[PDB]
């Protein structure tokens, strides 16, 4: 456990307070998956941008650096191609759209110096993407970091890990501040590293395991703790929320990031996921914890309205 997100957040979990694990719902939602054989949707070609490797590359940075925090009333919604995407999809589609009319977003150049005007141009639609100053100045720390350390190519970041997922992670929080995804419960400091992560198996999609995306250790990588696999683990029955952290979610209530009901979530995500791995695995369906993970997420892109609303926290970066 190269990374100490299980070792910690399993120090999480055993004490938590507001959140558990249903170790039966696991096993039971293990049986159902695994009889019908679930593997996670393919990589999605159709929203993601593609491109040579030295450009490809540094659009998976791009795109990983503000993969973060997309609800707000109103709804943050995109025109892309004839359609109108939320959420994740918008972000993709935004990205996409704007490389497509030759916004130089894989130009570290460019990055390092993007205004607040020019980031509200390529997230234009109905409403404005939450913490918009925020992806703005995580763009400029993105774009400066990449032309300082890697020659502006995140090819010399990923050579450098020698094919290694957690190698590349922890190379990526060395050199990105915004990446450094941690947190403290009681005092221990808990690992969680979401966005750089997420990154990594983004990698392995975009190039199919090839090449930049080549990496022999994805097992090593957990679950990405973000606010719809948990919510997909409740609706499974695999995450229990005790009453007052229920009542918060049900009336859409904001949670501090850092606080210990967020944390509390994110260390149950990790684990909750971790769980159904072993126990599909137990049961002869073998996968990683990522692909366990791109699963969930995909579940939680059709929940049935009624279910218990995602834990709302506004992903803060004050140490910038
Ligand atoms: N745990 C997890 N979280 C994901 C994702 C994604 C998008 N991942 C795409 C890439 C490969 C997968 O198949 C998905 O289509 C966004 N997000 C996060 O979901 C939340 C709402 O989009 C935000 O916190 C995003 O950062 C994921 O795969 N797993």
């Amino acid at each position: 456990d190269r990374l100490g997100v299980l070792t910690t957040t399993r120090r999480v979990v055993e004490q938590a307070q507001a959140v558990w694990i249903d170790h039966d719902a696991v096993a039971q939602i293990a049986e159902a998956f695994a009889a019908r054989q679930v593997t996670p949707p393919t990589w999605n070609r159709e929203l993601h941008w593609s491109d040579g490797r030295e450009a490809l590359a540094n659009y998976i940075l791009v795109l990983d650096a503000v993969n973060f925090c997309f609800w707000g009333e109103p709804r943050w919604r995109i025109e892309y191609a004839g359609a109108v995407y939320d959420g994740y999809w918008a972000l993709a589609a935004s990205l996409k759209r704007a490389l497509e009319q030759g916004v130089p977003l894989t130009d570290a150049s460019y990055l390092a110096e993007i205004t607040r005007d020019d980031v509200a141009t390529i997230f234009a639609g109905e409403g404005e993407i939450p913490l918009l100053d925020e992806r703005a100045r995580i763009l400029r720390e993105t774009g400066s970091v990449l032309a300082e350390r890697f020659a502006g190519r995140f090819s010399d970041a990923i050579a450098a890990a020698g094919r290694s997922a957690v190698a590349l992670v922890d190379i990526v929080t060395n050199a990105f501040p915004s990446f450094r995804d941690v947190a403290t419960y009681r005092g221990e400091q808990v690992r969680f590293y979401k966005r750089a992560q997420i990154l990594v198996s983004d990698l392995y999609g975009a190039f199919d395991g090839s090449d930049l995306g080549a990496f022999d250790d994805l097992g090593e990588l957990t679950a990405f703790a973000d606010y719809k696999v948990p919510q997909v683990l409740h609706h499974l029955g695999i995450l229990r929320y005790a009453p007052a952290l229920h009542d918060r979610l049900a009336r859409r209530e904001e949670i501090p990031a850092g606080s210990p009901e967020e944390v509390e979530i994110r260390a149950a995500t990790i684990w909750g996921v971790e769980e159904l791995r072993r126990a599909l695995a137990s049961r002869g369906h073998a996968l990683d914890a990522y692909q366990v993970d791109w699963l969930l997420w995909d579940e939680g892109q059709r929940l049935p309205a009624g279910t218990l609303p995602y834990h709302r926290t506004r992903t803060i970066f004050y140490l910038e």
